[PDB]
């Protein structure tokens, strides 16, 4: 276990953590990568990182997500960090035909408070 | 950096979906081993395997899922693959820290939820 981006992902439970959310790493792939709750608020995590100001992902995980996240009762968030500008969350729905975004899509930690 | 049980995890995994839960296994073995969602009710689990019929569970654990339960937002659940019996399923109070678990003295799948 351990996908290429675990050094990411353990920064952003970092992150979590340090909001007062307890947080835990999927150990299999099939899922979400993090999955998060502070006791009113919960969140079904997808964790990338890239250079550019752009970034295209996949129908298959992102379906994937709002499919997880729907059942779970969780709020399904893909989290960017643009080296550059920093974490954007995004959250998805499933109207959404093809999943590009830039950070304007996104707010910050702290504006996802709810 | 996998755990025992790893099997018997997977296996209640599967139980749960039935149900309609959504679930993930942890990475770490820091947290809670087994975390799900329904849309209404939130589960942190920890994982036993025994081929006795009863086992002592210590404070070290009990405390440690009551906290991350706490902070998630979820119902502190210790779970016990009984071999030649079953599972059995007791929701743990925070005013227990120490204790022997028999299948009598738990529930069925069915029962924890409805």
């Amino acid at each position: 276990m351990y996908r290429k981006g675990a050094q990411a992902e353990r920064e952003l439970i970092k992150l979590l953590e340090k909001h007062g959310f307890a947080v835990v790493r999927s150990a299999g792939s099939k899922k979400v990568d993090l999955v998060a709750g502070n006791g009113k608020k919960y969140l079904c995590i997808e964790v990338k990182v890239t250079k550019k100001d752009h970034l295209y992902v996949g129908k298959r995980d992102m379906g994937r997500l709002i499919e997880f996240s729907r059942r779970f009762g969780g709020i399904p968030v893909l989290a960017v960090k643009f080296l550059n500008v920093g974490w954007r969350f995004i959250e998805v729905s499933p109207k959404i035909e093809k999943f590009v975004f830039t950070p304007s899509s996104g707010v910050s930690l702290e504006v996802l408070l709810g």
